[PDB]
């Protein structure tokens, strides 16, 4: 009964650090069931926007379980894991009729009394420290 002609926006959450629990490569199964949605006949629209949360589960799930444990494609020199998840999810639609907007909802994204600005301030502190060298 969920009938509506124009859509132009639907929002499903694609989890970012849930790529290890299958008995076969459940993240590849999710990315393969990504194909029957955004290239469907009456789901054909302007664009679709996908939210990838749990970004702070990256450093706590990339060390003991590296990204190549189930995906034999990642060959980068870590944010490269989530960038590779984004690339493997955006290289699915074989048409530029649907531009894909990708948003990485972090966990520090519900309170902004300079809080994300404080993380930026610590990052400028580290990136200003690393400019120095043993002269």
């Amino acid at each position: 009964i969920h009938c509506f002609e124009n859509v132009t926006s639907i929002m499903f959450l694609v989890a970012l650090s849930e790529y290890d629990q299958v008995l076969e490569n459940r993240m590849e199964e999710s990315k393969a069931l990504f194909r029957t949605i955004i290239t469907y006949p009456w789901f054909q629209n302007s664009s679709v926007i996908l939210f990838l949360n749990k970004k702070d589960l990256l450093e706590e799930k990339i060390m003991y379980s590296h990204l190549v444990d189930y995906f034999p494609e990642y060959d980068g020199p870590a944010q490269a894991a989530r960038e590779f998840i984004l690339k493997m999810f955006v290289d699915l639609n074989p048409d530029s009729d649907k531009i894909i907007y990708s948003h990485f909802t972090c966990a520090t994204d519900t309170e902004n009394i300079r809080f994300v600005f404080a993380a930026v301030k610590d990052t400028i502190l580290q990136l200003n420290l690393k400019e120095y060298n043993l002269v």
